[PDB]
């Protein structure tokens, strides 16, 4: 069962202290790309995989307990799908006019303001965002779609935030 | 006359575009790196680059002009001479200890939640901070404040955002 599968990964990864750090995050993602010719990437780097930990550290232990990898694991794997899906020059990578199919097919509807932004934070010069870069944006964008969500406690639409709160959000990401 | 110096350098590191984008940036930086033997870093990565450019980029054009590379080169140079001073074990490292005095210098005075915080995603290891994780992070620090407080008009500390908003805040940094 992918269930048996998966606590099998996780215990191998977490190792000693039960929990995956931003390396050993590294060390897996990096393994996985290699046995990929169709996503170009120029690896993930440590402090990538340090703000993707981050930003997926619920509970503020440093490191993914076993919920936050899940969680994290899962959706890396449908956004790998989704980037091969929409790739569709095989270039081995979301270009600019490949990018907003790609992120409404996962659920993201922004606008072109907002895409354009993305564009000029994650792509590169020619406006082509690499796999490494692509997955970066996403887990970013998940969170913080999910902690806008759980400061709207009103259902207005709009979040007050204290300098404290916004310190801690932004810096440990 | 030290101006001149300077204007002479943004010239020749801009080139063609009159704009130093984040590759421009990370060569000049792992330049002055290598000319600096007890500071030491394991370099100044793309990723971390295109981070700093992002958040210094005021005007949208995805690069640096001449004043926001001004403002990021003297604040740089201001950060690399406390590192210095701060780093009284002489370990070319800032460790946990000596990590409050530094940012007190720098003029930042967070609570021992948010420096935990800030040990877990930039030291995370001995504790240890090197000099491109400090200087990456002060960089953030610093308009992250300068954000927080174009939006807070006479301090009331806090902020009211909407999604748009909130997405542009973080997600363009
Ligand atoms: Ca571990
Ligand atoms: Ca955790
Ligand atoms: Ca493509
Ligand atoms: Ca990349
Ligand atoms: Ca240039
Ligand atoms: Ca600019
Ligand atoms: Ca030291
Ligand atoms: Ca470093």
């Amino acid at each position: 069962e992918e269930v048996r599968q998966f606590r099998r990964l996780f215990a191998q990864l977490a190792g000693d202290d039960m929990e995956v750090s931003a390396t050993e995050l590294m060390n897996i993602l990096n393994k996985v790309v290699t046995r990929h010719p169709d996503l170009k990437t120029d690896g993930f780097g440590i402090d990538t995989c340090r703000s993707m930990v981050a930003v997926m550290d619920s509970d503020t232990t440093g490191k993914l307990g076993f919920e936050e990898f899940k969680y994290l694991w899962n959706n890396i794997k449908k956004w790998q799908a989704i980037y091969k899906q929409f790739d569709v020059d095989r270039s081995g990578t979301i270009g600019s006019s490949e990018l907003p199919g790609a992120f409404e097919a996962a659920g993201f509807h922004l606008n072109e303001h907002l895409y354009s932004m993305i564009i000029r934070r994650y792509s590169d010069e020619g406006g082509n965002m690499d796999f490494d870069n692509f997955i970066s944006c996403l887990v970013r964008l998940d969170a913080m779609f999910r902690a806008f969500k759980s400061l709207d406690k009103d259902g207005t639409g709009q979040i007050q935030v204290n300098i404290q709160e916004w310190l801690q959000l932004t810096m440990y990401s």
